[PDB]
């Protein structure tokens, strides 16, 4: 599991802290949503769980962890390359990830059916395509933990439903990975195990769905 006790850090060598008194357990094989308002330390907590931000006074334990950031990024290479990301290619695995991301038709829409040279930052692609490619990169890698920083911001309702069904609840939940996804929707609340509510950089309440509905 991913254990955190006494969260405390900020974005400076000295200054007022934004991370304050966070204690969270992320057990294996469990969907964990993080919900809250705009500016409640969701992605900050994501990067702190990563070890990206060495906290001032606190303990954090859990490694190579797959992670798709909020702002999508690409390489100066092909689509297959960005989705493989220096990994030995697979037939069934890669085709599964391609189909489960609702990406094969739009991939075939491009001027080059595949191995198309993705431009610098993705000028000849749209935001939703970049996001789907990032989510495919995150899902395709073989690892224990996956983070997805709101992968449903530039997607429709149909594509988001198909992604959360085929790629998340059927493919991620298949191999029993520790999926930690942060977003704000309705369909995903009853599909997770632990609900995490954040307010002003503090965990307001914590627990499961029933422990959240039986509390204030
Ligand atoms: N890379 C960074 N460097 C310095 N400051 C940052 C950085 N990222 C975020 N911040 C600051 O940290 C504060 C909180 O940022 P976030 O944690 O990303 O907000 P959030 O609502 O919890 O998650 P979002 O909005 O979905 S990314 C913001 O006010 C930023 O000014």
């Amino acid at each position: 599991c991913v254990q955190i006790i006494g969260g405390f850090f900020t974005w400076t060598p000295d200054g007022i802290p934004t991370l304050s008194n966070i204690t969270i357990r992320i057990p294996r094989g469990q969907l964990t949503m993080i919900v809250g308002q705009v500016g409640c330390g969701k992605s900050s907590l994501l990067l702190a769980t990563l070890g990206e931000m060495q906290k001032v006074s606190g303990a954090v334990f859990w490694g190579p962890v797959a992670y798709a950031s909020q702002k999508p990024w690409l390489l100066n290479a092909t689509v297959e390359e960005n989705i493989t990301f220096e990994s030995p290619f697979n037939k069934q695995r890669y085709k599964m990830v391609i189909e489960a991301c609702s990406l094969q038709p739009d991939i075939d829409i491009l001027p080059h059916g595949d191995q198309t040279q993705i431009g610098e930052r993705g000028i000849n692609l749209s935001g939703g395509q970049r996001q789907r490619i990032s989510v495919a990169r995150a899902l395709y890698q073989q690892t224990n933990v996956v983070f997805l920083d709101d992968p449903f911001s530039a997607l429709d309702v149909h594509l988001s439903d198909h992604l959360m069904q085929a790629g998340i609840l059927e493919l991620l939940r298949d191999d029993k990975r520790t999926v930690v996804l942060v977003t704000h929707k309705l369909q995903y609340l009853p599909h997770a195990d632990w609900i995490i509510a954040m307010k002003d950089g503090t965990i307001q309440r914590e627990g499961t769905l029933k422990d959240f509905q039986r509390s204030e």
